[PDB]
């Protein structure tokens, strides 16, 4: 379990998590990403927070959703 389907369906690594709601400065995973374990450990080496966004590409700020047990 990495990201649901539907709306925030998209792994991202973003720097910051605004309000539970936002992504802000949020980049593509640099692998692929198979689990939470994986993604998490993937946007911490980033310095970065693993969210579920609405897009999958690179963005300054996007709606997203924290990963599951995050
Ligand atoms: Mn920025």
């Amino acid at each position: 379990a990495v990201c649901p389907t539907g709306l925030f369906s998209n792994p991202l690594c973003c720097a910051t998590n605004v309000l539970d709601l936002i992504g802000v400065d949020c980049k593509t995973p640099t692998i692929a990403v198979d689990t939470g374990a994986i993604f998490q450990a993937h946007c911490a080496s980033k310095g970065s927070k693993p969210l579920c966004c609405v897009a999958p590409v690179a963005d300054q700020a996007l709606l997203c959703q924290k990963a599951i047990g995050t």
